[PDB]
């Protein structure tokens, strides 16, 4: 589909784990008429990561939604190595950086517009029995001032056809400050744990990515910055077990923070669905307008 001899590297957009995303121009005619695309590749083409990356490509290719980053194709060299994922390029970057830049022009109604778009994108994943796991403002991309998209699926897993959860323990850094408690203790990931993580995403939006108010900062100040390594996740477990939650962001209405706290239910079954979340957000957004 996309030949590597026509992918012109422009700049690197982001580097997480275990791959990176590059801004490239696919210009096969060699006349600056091609489009700028986003190319995701691996940093170490191991067989374990290559198998996960191929399943990630199939997941994204199976997704067609206004709030999901569009899949365009793949690219590979001689063989199955150097495999790359070709996606659409969204100009305004991640919602984490975009909100932090225009924080003086993005009111609460605009935050609820992005919130509904995230819920409708997550609910579409739930119909496919996909568990995103890694939902955060760093993963939500901005196409323009009126549309955001879920921009990465490197941790997304398909649920077993007979279970509603998915147990997985991946070696490496885990965003434990977005994870549901059952994901920290039992490595259990479900649609309900995505609801917990969405509540953290809702917390991020209303903090406007103030670095002192970040979920890791607030959680670490609650358990004490003196905690060390494994004792960090253990005190976070004990804190969440005792209804220790992130504070209400500055200027956040009471009803918006309730959505966060209700998503932050220790009882996995008592967390609301994304369709109910979209309803309550659209209901508040209409009452504001
Ligand atoms: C699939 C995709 C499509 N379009 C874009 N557009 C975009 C991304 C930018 F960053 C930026 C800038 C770059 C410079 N600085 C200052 C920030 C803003 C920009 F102008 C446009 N980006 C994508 N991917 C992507 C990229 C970079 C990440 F950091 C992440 N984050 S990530 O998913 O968690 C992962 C890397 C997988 C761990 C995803």
């Amino acid at each position: 589909q996309f030949e590597e001899r026509h992918l012109k590297f422009l700049q690197q957009l982001g580097k997480g784990n275990f791959g990176s995303v590059e801004m490239c121009r696919y210009d096969p005619l060699q006349d600056n008429t091609g489009e700028v695309v986003a190319v995701k590749k691996l940093q170490h083409s191991t067989e374990e990561h290559l198998r996960d990356f191929e399943r990630e490509i199939e997941i994204l290719k199976s997704l067609q939604h206004d709030n999901i980053v569009k899949y365009k194709g793949v690219c590979y060299s001689a063989g199955r190595r150097n495999l790359k994922l070709i996606m659409e390029y969204l100009p305004y970057g991640s919602l984490r950086d975009y909100l932090q830049k225009h924080k003086e022009r993005i009111d609460h109604i605009k935050l609820l517009q992005y919130t509904s778009q995230i819920c409708k994108g997550m609910e579409y994943l739930g119909t496919k029995r996909y568990i995103h796991r890694d939902l955060a403002t760093r993963n939500i991309l901005v196409e323009n001032e009126n549309r955001v998209k879920i921009g990465d699926f490197g941790l997304t897993k398909v649920l077993p056809q007979d279970k509603e959860y998915y147990k997985v323990k991946e070696p490496g850094e885990s965003p434990i400050f977005w994870y549901a408690p059952e994901s920290l203790t039992e490595s259990k990931f479900s649609v309900a744990s995505d609801v917990w993580s969405f509540g953290v995403v809702l917390y991020e939006l209303f903090t406007y990515i103030e670095k002192s108010k970040s979920p890791p900062a607030e959680f670490m100040r609650m358990i004490g910055n003196d905690k060390q390594g494994q004792m960090i996740v253990f005190h976070l477990i004990e804190l969440l077990k005792n209804n220790g939650r992130l504070p209400r962001p500055d200027g956040c209405p009471d009803e918006i923070y309730m959505i966060m706290t209700e998503c932050w239910n220790n009882n996995v079954n008592q967390r609301p669905s994304f369709r109910d979340l979209a309803l309550r957000v659209d209901q508040i957004r209409d009452n504001m307008a």
